[PDB]
């Protein structure tokens, strides 16, 4: 499985920014499916995730109530939708995926087989 990202650069604090990644439309298919995120030097750090079916989510502590991750596995794409964006929101979004056989939530990077080259969102004044 290819994961590709969408969406980024500069965005402004206070608004919102939609990501989306782009996954396998072919034979092989993601499970599970997330976004981290990596602030500079640190480690990719889990930001949202979402089970194979869409069914179950979950979301970092600072993210939740306004960050939402959805799917539509018809289209083999997944999205982020950040919401009042804030300055700790800078960091490299990746996206991410199990392996089809893993269908849970994705909330480890243990769990995850399949990684996007990510893409930089900076959120200035
Ligand atoms: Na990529």
């Amino acid at each position: 499985v290819q994961l590709q990202e969408s969406g980024g650069g500069l965005v402004q604090a206070g608004g919102s920014l939609r990501l989306s990644c782009a996954a396998s439309g072919g034979t092989f298919k993601s499970g599970g499916m997330a976004w981290f995120r990596q602030a500079p030097g640190k480690a990719r750090e889990f930001a949202a995730g979402i089970s194979w079916s869409g069914g179950s989510t979950d979301y970092e502590d600072s993210v939740k109530g306004r960050f939402t991750i959805s799917r539509d596995n018809a289209k083999n794409t997944m999205y982020l939708q950040m919401n009042s964006l804030k300055p700790e929101d800078t960091a490299v979004y990746y996206c991410a995926a199990a392996r089809r056989f893993r269908a849970g939530v994705v909330t480890r990077a243990d769990d995850v087989d399949y990684w996007g080259k990510g893409t930089q969102v900076t959120v200035s004044s």
